[PDB]
């Protein structure tokens, strides 16, 4: 449930590695990680691969 | 189970908003919505973002 709670919060700004981890497509510093662990996250334009 | 039944039926012609809702990438009128609620849906070329 944490895995999906987090996947839904993170949407497409991350990729699943298939081993229980999410890799970010943007620099995610302590302040970001602190946001991911609770009810918030918003990083709208970090696609490079698109 | 409805969330996934619907996600599988809708595939990539929709996006998950992460709050229990699916946003369509195409105009989806009453006739479409009536199809989504039961065993049918087929909208092959509505990507704009691709
Ligand atoms: C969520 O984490 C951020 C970052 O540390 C913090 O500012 C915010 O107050 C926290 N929200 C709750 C409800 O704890
Ligand atoms: C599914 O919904 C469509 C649209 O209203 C309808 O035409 C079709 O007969 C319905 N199928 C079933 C099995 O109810």
């Amino acid at each position: 449930n944490l895995y999906d709670k987090v996947r839904m919060q993170l949407r497409d700004n991350v990729k699943e590695l298939g081993n229980g981890c999410f890799e970010f497509y943007h620099k995610c510093d302590d302040e970001c990680m602190n946001s991911v662990k609770n009810g918030t996250y918003d990083y709208p334009k970090y696609e490079e691969e698109s």
